[PDB]
């Protein structure tokens, strides 16, 4: 069933048809924006992961 | 004039009688209390002296 499997895919995910796969082995994921923060009674230290 | 030379003197400054003077050198002044604080891009850094 093509129809239920597709629904499973996330929304921001737009695929294309062809995919050259050369090697037995593939990472997939997704880059993410990540604002940490680290606050105490001295004072907040802020970092930022683009 | 004790009047107008009395009026100088700070609110907080409660005199009393009697100054034992035993030395040429005197370091009269007041003890505050200072909340200093560093705010940057990064973070806040906030120190206190008594």
């Amino acid at each position: 069933m093509s129809s239920l499997l597709n629904s499973l895919l996330p929304e921001y995910f737009k695929p294309k048809t062809n995919l050259n796969i050369n090697s037995s082995r593939v990472q997939y994921g997704f880059n993410a924006r990540i604002d940490m923060q680290y606050e105490d009674d001295s004072g907040t230290r802020k970092g930022s992961r683009p």
